[PDB]
C-alpha cells in the first residue's frame, strides 16, 4: 500500500492523459473537417463565378474572331468583284459582233 | 491601315491573355476543389479510426475507475463487518439473561 498508492495514481495519470490525447485528436478532425467543407463550399461559388467570367471572356474571343475573319472575306470578295467587273467588259466589248 | 494591323493585334493579344488567365483561374479551383475533397475524405476515415480510439480509452477509464470504486467499497464493507461482529458480541454477552 501507500506504495502501492502511489503507483495506481501515476497509472490514474497516464490512462487519464492517453485519454486526454485521444479526446485532443477526435477534436482536431473535427475542427479541420468543418474547415474543410467551408472552403469546398466557397471554391465551388467562387468556380461558377469564374466559370461565367471565362465563357463571357471566350465568348468575346470568339466574336472577335469571327469579326476578323467576315472583314478579311469582305475584303477578298471586293478583289474577286474587281476582277469578276474586268471579265465582263472583255466580254461586252468581244460580243460586237454586228 | 499597317497603323491599324498594329492595334487590332496587340489588341487581339490582350484579350487572349485575359482569356487563359480566366482559364488559369478556373483551372485552379477545379485543382482546389479536388484535392479539398480528398483531404476531407481522408479526415473522415482518420476520423471513425480516432473515434473508435478514443472510444476504448474512455471504456478503459470507466472500468479502471469503476474497479477502484468496487475496491474502496469492499474495503468500507469490511470495517463495518467488523463493527457489525463487535455489536453482536455485545448483544450475546447480554443475552445472558439466565
Amino acid at each position: 500500500s501507500m506504495k502501492f498508492n502511489i503507483i495506481r495514481n501515476e497509472l490514474h495519470n497516464i490512462m487519464n492523459t492517453q485519454l486526454k490525447r485521444a479526446e485532443s485528436e477526435v477534436a482536431a478532425l473535427n475542427r479541420r473537417i468543418q474547415l474543410l467543407e467551408e472552403d469546398l463550399e466557397r471554391s465551388e461559388e467562387r468556380l461558377g463565378s469564374a466559370t461565367a467570367k471565362l465563357s463571357e471572356a471566350s465568348q468575346a474571343a470568339d466574336e472577335s474572331e469571327r469579326a476578323r475573319k467576315i472583314l478579311e472575306n469582305r475584303a477578298l470578295a471586293d478583289e474577286e468583284r474587281m476582277d469578276a467587273l474586268e471579265n465582263q467588259l472583255k466580254e461586252a466589248r468581244f460580243l460586237a459582233e454586228e
